[PDB]
């Protein structure tokens, strides 16, 4: 499905983006949709 | 090119974002200008 694979955070992914943003690094995947930026 | 650049409004707000907060963004400038 090419609806439900647009973005790549998953929830093991979605807890990664979140730690390097608190342990101030920069991850690859960064947030695309509006009120995934918020 | 236009079609080259991915920046629109709507990324120009969040490269300006990611780097105040020092987090760095997923993309990066490639004109000269858009370097400055």
């Amino acid at each position: 499905q090419s609806s439900e694979s647009t973005n790549e955070f998953g929830i093991f992914n979605s807890l990664w983006f979140s730690l390097g943003a608190f342990m101030q690094q920069g991850c690859d995947i960064s947030p695309r949709s509006l009120s995934g930026r918020i």
